[PDB]
């Protein structure tokens, strides 16, 4: 897990940026925020894939992928771990 704090900040900042993301239990299943799994996922995959040019086929989309931030961290780290100071819309 590299820059794991950025991953929580990346997802948490999108939902609650007025709250310190490092002060949020990053152990919460993003499923509650599943709102991003469909509407945000379409925008994130289209924008995120374009930014790194990663084909969606490389990874399958499913609710289990958002079950926990740690699970996603492994898939992202296994392919690419891009650290960012803040989430870009
Ligand atoms: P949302 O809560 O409608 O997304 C829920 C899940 C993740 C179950 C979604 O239906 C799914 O099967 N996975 C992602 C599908 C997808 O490509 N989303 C973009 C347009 S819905």
């Amino acid at each position: 897990m590299q820059h794991a704090s950025v991953i929580a900040q990346f997802v948490v900042e999108e939902f609650l940026p007025d709250v310190a993301p490092a002060d949020v239990d990053v152990d919460l299943d993003l499923v509650d925020n599943g709102v991003i799994d469909s509407l945000g996922l379409l925008k994130v995959i289209a924008w995120l894939e374009d930014r790194f040019g990663i084909a969606a086929d490389d990874v399958e989309l499913s609710p289990e992928h958002f079950r926990s931030i740690r699970s996603i961290d492994a898939f992202v780290v296994g392919a690419t771990t891009p650290p960012v100071e803040a989430k870009l819309q």
